[PDB]
């Protein structure tokens, strides 16, 4: 299956169509757009985003975000799979600290 995954950088929005059985980071990197990333293992912040709308994507394999911040929307991109169509914000690794 796939889904339209709308990301809203701080340059601009892009619509694109991820599988469900892929990441968004590595996706969204395959259509050209450059988010960010480094231990790309969801240990750390650095590929946050925030869930504007849509279901919650899969992130059984993400670790650095406390329960309760999975809880309140923030995503590590690097390791989400979608699992609906939906809109997520990137760069928001600042509005963790
Ligand atoms: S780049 Fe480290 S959690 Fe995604």
């Amino acid at each position: 299956a796939s889904y339209k995954v709308t990301l809203k950088t701080p340059d601009g929005d892009n619509v694109i169509t991820v599988p469900d059985d892929e990441y968004i980071l590595d996706v969204a990197e395959e259509q050209g757009l450059d988010l960010p990333y480094s231990c790309r293992a969801g240990a750390c912040s650095t590929c946050a985003g925030k869930l504007v709308s849509g279901p919650a994507p899969d992130q059984s394999d993400q670790s650095f975000l406390d329960d309760d911040q999975i809880q309140a929307g923030y995503i590590l991109t690097c390791v989400a799979y979608p699992t609906g169509d939906c809109v997520i914000e990137t760069h928001k690794e600042e509005a963790l600290y």
